[PDB]
């Protein structure tokens, strides 16, 4: 009677990143990527329990929303936001959720626009959200500021506004595998999705990869990838099906879309991430799909990739 | 043995528009909206056959892509593109597809950015795509131009570039329910998704609604909605399941998410759109989900909304 667990029958090439609105360009396993992952977006259990700051669908990944504050709690001045969820429902600060759902889970100067909502006249202008700064990016406290030199005259106390990202600036310190300090100078622990980590020596996380759009001054080049543990279409699939997990870990096979050949197998863990048996950096082109084959015991040994 | 037809068990409030990257804010039936719909995005049959320019997932809705042409086939100069699909595979012009998949299917000055791809150094800058212009927007011919005053020095012949939209300018003539002229001055008919139209007097199309972001000079106000026939998550669901249709038309019920009460019923047509029995403008808040109940004969009479 219980809903069987399944994966979406879609090639990875047709999926999108769960941490930024981008297509998946492939997968990577690498001993020089972080051995454990702590992302807060793209986190769901296999039986459909959202974790961290993860949205169920791609409504507003990377966005923050709220109402304009005329006072704090080229020259770029802060635009302060009394934060809401991106669907404009209330966000309770200092509670059991690190930030509103969909809030960026990386540290960067994020470029984008600030959108005045239709009730106050649809308009938008350029702004950035610098998630490296404790003073203006502490969303766990219920407030955050974007920065803009284009806001003059367009906002008044209480206006609904939403930040929509286009990309980042990237420098020598950019590392998108580090979480921001959601509480600013104040530590936060409650409601974080836990570390995803293999428990088999010889297994590594299989990450899904996208290219992050970058706009540095004068076009300075520092190309940057962004990883996630689950493409958003897998998050939505597990959320929608709510299939009970019926074993320690899910055995999955990656199937070539053209030939139907089994390319490799992996473990899909209940906490929502993939591991494979590998020792060296391996790049997987996304012209295949994952197929759930069976629930297996935690001591199952994967065929080496 | 055949896959049963189903709808995604998600409230409409968690779905996104199939014609622009936006959340669905509700549904509308209205005798003063077009009685037939001709959108090319968000078109799929119930058994999973994509139509028009419709992508299976939200990879690149509203984008166009290609390689830079240094020659034609503030002051804003055209940036000419030898068009590809947005996944960088080849687009065959003058054939059986009106434009690359995901190409905008409305006429507007679409604001956004132009993205130089990582192989030539990740960088992006502001640009617009004016889909009202025959001379620079004829994607059926394999070429189109965006316009920019920020490109100087950043592009060379053959560079991969992608236009990503943020919103539109809107004026007194804006009407997003009219298709662009995909062939420019040359008519195009081949490969268009057909008109969606009720076949019951007393029934009207149930449209899904989003608010389009607008940026007019000086913040001039002209708020604009954009309609679609299917949210993209329904498109993806039907595409993924490939469920055979087992009757003339699908009977669906809209269920209140809180109470589980049946709010109204409608017909979900094989060509991929909803109709309901109504006479006057009716606005539906999206805090419910559609449930497939049975295949019915084409002469089935719906309970009035
Ligand atoms: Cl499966
Ligand atoms: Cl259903």
């Amino acid at each position: 009677g219980s809903t069987p667990f399944t994966l979406p029958r879609l090639p990875i090439s047709e999926m999108t990143n769960s941490r930024f609105p981008l297509v998946i360009k492939g997968m990577v396993v690498d001993p020089n990527l972080p051995l454990q992952a702590n992302f807060q977006n793209g986190r769901i259990t296999l039986d459909g329990e959202l974790q961290g700051t993860t949205l169920p669908t791609s409504t507003s990944i990377g966005r923050i929303s709220g109402t304009y504050m005329s006072s704090t709690p080229r020259v770029f001045n802060p635009v302060w936001m009394d934060l809401t969820e991106n669907n404009w429902t209330e966000f309770q600060p200092f509670n059991d959720q690190p930030a509103p759902l969909g809030c960026p889970d990386f540290k960067a100067k994020i470029l984008g626009t600030l959108i005045r909502q239709p009730n106050n006249g649809s308009y938008y202008f350029d702004a950035y959200l610098d998630t490296r700064q404790h003073g203006t990016f502490a969303p766990y406290t219920g407030h955050a500021a974007v920065h803009s030199d284009q806001q003059a005259g367009h906002l008044a106390q209480g206006y609904k506004i939403q930040f929509s990202p286009t990309g980042i600036e990237s420098d020598q310190n950019t590392d998108l595998n580090q979480l921001p300090d959601y509480g600013g100078a104040m530590t936060v622990s409650k409601g974080l999705a836990p570390a995803a980590a293999p428990d088999f020596p010889g297994e590594m996380i299989l990450y899904f990869v996208s290219d992050m759009p970058v706009r540095n001054p004068n076009g300075e080049r520092r190309d940057t990838e962004i990883l996630c543990l689950l493409p958003q279409e897998m998050v939505t699939h597990f959320y929608e099906q709510q299939a009970p997990s019926q074993g320690d870990v899910a055995l999955v096979r990656y199937i070539n879309a053209e030939t139907g050949r089994v390319m490799f197998e992996g473990k899909l863990h209940r906490n929502g991430f993939f591991t494979v048996s590998a020792t060296a950096r391996t790049l997987i082109v996304p012209d295949g799909y994952f197929r759930f084959d069976s629930w297996v015991n935690r001591f199952y040994t994967l065929s080496p990739m």
